[PDB]
């Protein structure tokens, strides 16, 4: 249940994300780095703004996914927090697409704004083999 930057990346490239139409693999390792990469434990919520943050990806509860205990959230993605927070990533990227699939973007994880957009981040990435 733990993704480092290489796996995460053999991963992405084994399940036909890593390089998306503008989501680059190198883009994709760096905004799961400054979200939780690691161990699948990424879960922060916050009550004061009904709002947490879980999953890998750092996803907010406040509109992506759900639970059922806050009758106000709008599960954007229709599925249970706890999905994201399971071994397979596979919802982390379902829900991940399923997310970016709305006129947000990657541009949602700013952070990668201001740690991708720096400088390259692909030295990150190679190493893998890729």
């Amino acid at each position: 249940k733990v993704y480092e930057r290489c796996e995460f990346a053999r991963t992405l490239k084994r399940n036909g994300m890593a390089g998306y139409y503008g989501v680059s693999l190198a883009d994709w390792v760096c905004l799961a780095q400054h979200e939780s990469n690691y161990n699948t434990r990424a879960t922060n919520y916050n009550r004061g703004d009904q709002s947490t943050d879980y999953g890998i990806f750092q996803i907010n509860s406040r509109y992506w996914c759900n639970d059922g205990k806050t009758p106000r959230a709008v599960n954007a993605c229709g599925i249970n927090c706890s999905a994201l927070l399971q071994d397979d990533i596979t919802a982390a990227i379902q829900c991940a697409k399923r997310v970016v699939r709305d006129p947000q973007g990657i541009r949602a994880w700013v952070a990668w704004r201001a740690h991708c957009q720096n400088r390259d981040l692909s030295q990150y990435i190679r190493n893998c083999g890729v």
